[PDB]
DNA sequence: CACAGTGGTAGTACTCCACTGTCTGGCTGTACAAAAACCCTGCAG
């Protein structure tokens, strides 16, 4: 009765498609929206915290303060090997 | 006549790298005293 004529994008998208895009790209779920999506979290703080701030600038050192936030080589320091 | 921020800059200001001698302040052995704070005992109510 719900189904007749109407179905969700994605009900069909993960019925149908899912084993063949698995037997494609070897896996999915790594590929997901998250990794990018929840870095937004971090553009609101890096909005507030980091900003300049006004208009010029601010997407400046948003955009440089992130690259910061995301590299390695800084990461592996902040381990302090165990 | 909010307030506590917000990063880059250019400003200023201070404080550092070599060459040297010279200075005062400070330590080590025991000897030499004068203060330091009791508690004695001594002499007195």
């Amino acid at each position: 009765y719900r189904y007749d004529g109407k179905i969700t994008n994605y009900l069909h998208k993960t019925l149908a498609h899912v084993p063949e895009i698995v037997e494609r790209d070897g896996s999915i779920g790594a590929w997901a929206s998250e990794g990018n999506e929840s870095g937004n979290k971090l553009f609101r703080r890096f909005r507030k915290m980091n900003a300049r701030q006004s208009k010029t600038f601010e997407l400046e050192d948003i955009l440089k303060h992130h690259w910061l936030y995301t590299s390695k080589y800084l990461q592996k320091f902040m381990e302090a090997h165990k």
